């Protein structure tokens, strides 16, 4: 066109066109006061305006890029506030650009974000709700600088939301809290899933992530071709790759138009596209990329047709490794929405692996014969890994299955921190709750899609802090290997534990003031300490001792006399306990 500024005005809108001017300039000037961004969206908001009238104005044919560029160069602080930074201006734009890009913080040190109180915050919004919601976008945006704009702005409007209906409700407490506590987690799930992304195309390579975005295509669209599927996981790649980069502009086209071309020729890739299609330009990217899986053909032969007896299998292997084993996956997958992509992935790998030794020996469609013999265990590991961790998780409330992964995993690994013990064993056990509540069928998938960043967060911090090396071996080791690895590791026989410490075991009526919150982490806390201390003692030596605290705290939370009952009747337990575990 001629005005690339008008063009994405008249497009995105008023309303969203701001408030996207701010998330950006905020992810890169994470310094700067919002006051400040509110005076640069302003004189953008404005600008942008005047294109619309008039292209021919000056500058309204400039590129977006060299037009922000040229803004955020506008900022005097930007060489004391910045100092570096400062110094991309003086560049000609392919590099001025690529500088900017460099000198974003991904973990920048700024004060944890403190939620006021429901009442103070439903005033806040009424009274002014612009200055609110962008205060706290603008909080939000610096602090996650590679969150996909879009995807940030979307967030927003769901946050905007939990107000409208909350804020005047009876209960506010009771209504909000639950929501923003469910905003935060998939908030931060989604950011983590994003950076985990990038962390694996480079680290891996892109020949691993191509095979993920095949496993995972074709359990969506089971109808569309592999010709079809192979065209995507092309392009997706390129998508990922840009948008790692950190590029807005060059991941926010790149997105466009494969959501574009995927609407075009909808029929040949699924039915289930329907809605997502129609959304605006901002919404249909990120409808599509939440899209449902559409029906799987009802009939289509056999797998070991084609690569167990087949005696070609290793002809058409040879000719072309890859886009044969791509094929695999895509058949397998289609077949197997019910399967995690990891899974998939294994499987994948373990026919590589047999059709590697077989292609190169005396009879091979004798060798890879039994093949799919070698999936059964694979296959049926993980499923009754969900069938006894759901089926113990209806036993037991959230809460007292959270506390029998606690157990489980400091006598699997007593070395990690206490606080790193629970924050784990409680994120896990939420993801219990969320996917125990779908069919079998969605289960699996469920579990890997949450697990993943878990898993993840865990190995991110001991990267910081090593502390064992058994959670270094999964940790570094195969992404499809990781989950694995960790179920499989043994209570630890080697660890030495802790000297006895009262202290460590010494509740006060505080407790019977704490909010449930508060509570559980403080019992929870106790529980960890007290299995690193007695890690040879049974589930039942341990029942016994949790039952028997259990009573203990009504009888002093609820006693005429308290801190007496805490200080007493607890000598008599850390006593009777110490004794009960040898
Ligand atoms: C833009 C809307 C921002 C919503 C406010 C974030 C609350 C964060 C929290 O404490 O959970
Ligand atoms: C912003 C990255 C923080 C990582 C935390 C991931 C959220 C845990 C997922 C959940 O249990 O709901
Ligand atoms: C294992 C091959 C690496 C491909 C990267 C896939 C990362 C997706 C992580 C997830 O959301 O679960
Ligand atoms: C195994 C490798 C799978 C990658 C398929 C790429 C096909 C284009
Ligand atoms: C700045 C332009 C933002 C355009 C966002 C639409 C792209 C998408 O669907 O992800
Ligand atoms: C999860 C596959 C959905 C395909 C849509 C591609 C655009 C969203 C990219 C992330
Ligand atoms: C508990 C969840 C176990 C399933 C993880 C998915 C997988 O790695 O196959
Ligand atoms: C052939 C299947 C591709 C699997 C990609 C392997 C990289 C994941 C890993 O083992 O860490
Ligand atoms: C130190 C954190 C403990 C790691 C737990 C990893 C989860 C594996 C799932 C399971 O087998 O239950
Ligand atoms: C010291 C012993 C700590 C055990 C904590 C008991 C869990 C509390 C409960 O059962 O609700």
């Amino acid at each position: 066109h001629k005005s690339e500024v008008a063009h994405r005005f008249k497009d995105l809108g008023e309303e969203n066109f701001k408030a996207l001017v701010l998330i950006a300039f905020a992810q890169y000037l994470q310094q700067c006061p919002f006051e400040d961004h509110v005076k640069l969206v302003n004189e953008v908001t404005e600008f942008a305006k005047t294109c619309v009238a008039d292209e021919s104005a000056e500058n309204c044919d400039k590129s977006l890029h060299t037009l922000f560029g040229d803004k955020l160069c506008t900022v005097a602080t930007l060489r004391e506030t910045y100092g570096e930074m400062a110094d991309c201006c003086a560049k000609q734009e392919p590099e001025r650009n690529e500088c900017f890009l460099q000198h974003k913080d991904d973990n920048p040190n700024l004060p944890r974000l403190v939620r006021p109180e429901v009442d103070v915050m439903c005033t806040a919004f009424h009274d002014n709700e612009e200055t609110f919601l962008k205060k706290y976008l603008y909080e939000i945006a610096r602090r996650h600088p590679y969150f996909y704009a879009p995807e940030l702005l979307f967030f927003a409007k769901r946050y905007k939301a939990a107000f409208t209906e909350c804020c005047q409700a009876a209960d506010k407490a009771a209504c909000l809290l639950p929501k923003l506590d469910e905003l935060r987690d998939e908030g931060k799930a989604s950011s983590a899933k994003q950076r985990l992304k990038c962390a694996s195309l480079q680290k891996f390579g892109e020949r691993a992530f191509k095979a993920w975005a095949v496993a995972r295509l074709s359990q969506r669209f089971p109808k569309a071709e592999f010709a079809e599927v192979s065209k995507l996981v092309t392009d997706l790649t390129k998508v990922h790759t840009e948008c790692c980069h950190g590029d807005l502009l060059e991941c926010a086209d790149d997105r466009a138009d494969l959501a574009k071309y995927i609407c075009e020729n909808q029929d040949s890739i699924s039915s289930k596209l329907k809605e997502c299609c129609e959304k605006p330009l901002l919404e249909k990217s990120h409808c599509i990329a939440e899209v449902e899986n559409d029906e799987m053909p009802a009939d289509l032969p056999s797998l070991a047709a084609d690569f167990v007896e087949s005696k070609d299998v290793c002809k058409n292997y040879a000719e072309a490794k890859d886009v044969f084993l791509g094929m695999f996956l895509y058949e397998y997958a289609r077949r197997h929405p019910d399967y995690s992509v990891v899974l998939l992935l294994r499987l994948a790998k373990t026919y590589e692996t047999t059709l590697e030794k077989c292609c190169a020996a005396a009879d091979p469609h004798e060798c890879y014969a039994k093949v799919f013999d070698e999936f059964k265990p694979l296959v049926e590991e993980p499923q009754n890994l969900i069938k006894q961790n759901c089926e113990l998780f209806e036993q037991l409330g959230e809460y007292k299955f959270q506390n029998a992964l606690l157990v489980r995993y400091t006598k699997k690994v007593p070395q990690v921190s206490t606080p790193t013990l629970v924050e784990v064993s409680r994120n896990l056990g939420k993801v219990g709750s969320k996917c125990c509540k779908h069919p079998e069928a969605k289960r699996m998938p469920c579990a890997e899609d949450y697990l993943s960043v878990v898993l993840n967060q865990l190995c991110v911090l001991h990267e910081k802090t090593p502390v064992s090396d058994r959670v270094t071996k999964c940790c570094t080791e195969s992404l499809v290997n990781r989950r694995p690895c960790f179920s499989a590791l043994e209570v630890d026989e080697t660890y030495v534990p802790k000297e006895f410490n009262a202290e460590t075991f010494t509740f006060h009526a505080d407790i019977c003031t704490l909010s449930e919150k508060e509570r559980q982490i403080k019992k929870q806390t106790a529980l960890v300490e007290l299995v690193k201390h007695k890690p040879k003692a049974t589930k039942e030596q341990l029942k016994a001792v949790m039952d028997d605290f259990a009573a203990f705290v009504e009888k002093c939370c609820k006693a005429d006399d308290k801190e007496t009952c805490f200080a007493e009747e607890g000598k008599k337990l850390v006593a009777a306990s110490q004794a009960a575990l040898g």
